[PDB]
């Protein structure tokens, strides 16, 4: 969840909001083993119901997202079940664990392409116009990441929007992302400059994926 | 329908058949003005009925198919609920009126293209691709013709292929067609020659379309 005055930016200027619960395990092995665990089960409650306790009156939020990267565990199919009866008015989605689960009313793969399968084993990123017809699948498709803008890229981003266009139940995506996130070093005459990871002495590190 | 020995050979031989009954009304404007016209249902009931009375106990037949190109007409409801209600063991399609009307258990569009749309209005032939995932729609599609065979022809052919394999609701489709209906004739000294539309005096006439 954001700061609070970004919703109220969002309702006046107009822009559609995902808002999202702070839960993301994407370091453990396998990705769900906290969320399918039911100790772990009050800590992620209150970090879903206590958005919705906040945001709920905001016309910007049109979708709610049960967090981020942490598998799928049977927390996420009861947090996802008390969204729906707390706040019939909104969709929930979610992506972990493969991105069309019975936690997500919405198919939101993140990084799908468009015309090429990459069939992983139990989490496969199917073509998204593969994935809206697979046998008995009727959901919309949003991916809530694609276009991963790392320095020189967004290379096949009309591949994205011709399919977007062409396709009813295709809605679009979110691109990854926003805004790079350097940090200012300075140097011996004062100087800024632009660090990423490692550069504070910070190891391990993930290096310039943080831009 | 075909000569009775061909359903034995398919039974023998092995191969799939689409058992189609002998109604074509392609000429007609609109294409429907007989077909949804009660006043043609009898006629029309009896070149379903009398095939399915006929071929049914063929192995081979796995589908039953309401004619061709006859538009889409209530009396083709009817006769596919007739079907349906004598016959449970063997789906029934028509691609008649847009190749996905309430008288198809399976979408079968005809020269549909694999990735381009054409939006004819009122019987749009949709990429077979998008066919698959428009809202509401959850049927199998094969192409009951697709790939028209005419001379130096079948150039994308293996674009077909590659989207039946990637994609588990594209089921395939029956290429058109099988045998050239050439007709020989002879000349001046006795020797034969393949004759096409008009070679007869035969006119109005639609020459080489009928290799
Ligand atoms: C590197 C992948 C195995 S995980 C990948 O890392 C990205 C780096 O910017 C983003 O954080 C994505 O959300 C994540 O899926
Ligand atoms: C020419 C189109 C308007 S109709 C087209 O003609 C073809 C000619 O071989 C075949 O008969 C097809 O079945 C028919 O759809
Ligand atoms: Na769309
Ligand atoms: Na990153
Ligand atoms: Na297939
Ligand atoms: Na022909």
């Amino acid at each position: 969840p954001n700061h609070p005055l970004w919703y109220t930016l969002c309702d006046r200027y107009g822009l559609y909001v995902v808002d999202e619960a702070n839960i993301e395990t994407h370091g453990m092995v396998p990705m769900n083993r906290l969320t399918d665990d039911p100790r772990w089960l009050p800590a992620m409650s209150e970090r879903v119901t206590r958005m919705v306790q906040r945001d709920r009156n905001h016309p910007s939020v049109i979708i709610w997202s049960l967090g981020d990267e942490s598998g799928h565990g049977a927390n996420h199919d009861a947090l996802y079940r008390w969204i729906k009866s707390v706040d019939p008015s909104r969709p929930v989605q979610y992506e972990g664990g493969g991105a069309d689960t019975t936690a997500t009313d919405i198919i939101c793969p993140m990084y799908a392409r468009v015309d090429e399968d990459q069939p992983f084993p139990a989490v496969p990123k199917w073509s998204i116009k593969k994935w809206l017809s697979l046998p008995g699948e009727t959901r919309p498709l949003i991916l809530c990441e694609y276009a991963h803008a790392m320095g020189n890229s967004l290379g096949g981003f009309a591949k994205y929007w011709q399919a977007f266009r062409q396709y009813p139940r295709l809605q679009g995506g979110f691109v990854w992302d926003w805004v790079d996130q350097s940090l200012i070093k300075y140097d011996e005459n004062g100087n800024p400059w632009s660090a990423y990871g490692g550069d504070f002495g910070d190891t391990p590190n993930d290096r310039q994926f943080c831009m």
